[PDB]
């Protein structure tokens, strides 16, 4: 139930994850492109055909374009996974800490003889004054 729930937010990662990864197949079958279409314009240019080169380049830069928009909505899947990941984390860490805490509460306040937390500091003096 809690768990049920903290495995499906987990799930929840694994669905942007699978999407990250389809866009860095997107990216790379973009920059094969973009670099078929570079040679072809280099192709041109031993040719002589300037002309046809530019065209080329003006293909090369609109794949360009494409790939600034895979790239960009890439960096923001991440910003949205990263956001919901390392939320998760420091809540669970966050949550431990302050458990740690509790136990030291119940050990403090549990002890009759005498005041665990403030005979910490008292003791911590002591061997702090060690040092002469």
């Amino acid at each position: 139930s809690n768990a049920k729930n903290k495995e499906s937010p987990t799930k929840a990662i694994v669905r942007l994850r699978e999407h990250i990864n389809l866009l860095s197949k997107k990216q790379s079958h973009l920059r094969t492109q973009i670099t078929n279409q570079e040679n072809e314009a280099r192709i041109f240019l031993t040719k002589g055909n300037k002309v046809m080169a530019k065209n080329a380049l003006k293909k090369k830069k609109t794949i360009e374009q494409l790939l600034s928009k895979v790239e960009g909505t890439m960096e923001s899947m991440e910003q949205q996974l990263f956001s919901i990941e390392s939320a998760n984390l420091n809540l669970e860490t966050m949550r431990a800490m302050q458990e740690g805490a509790k136990a030291m509460k119940t050990i403090h306040s549990g002890l009759d003889i005498d005041k665990v937390d403030e005979t910490m500091d008292e003791i911590r003096e002591q061997v702090e004054l060690g040092d002469e």
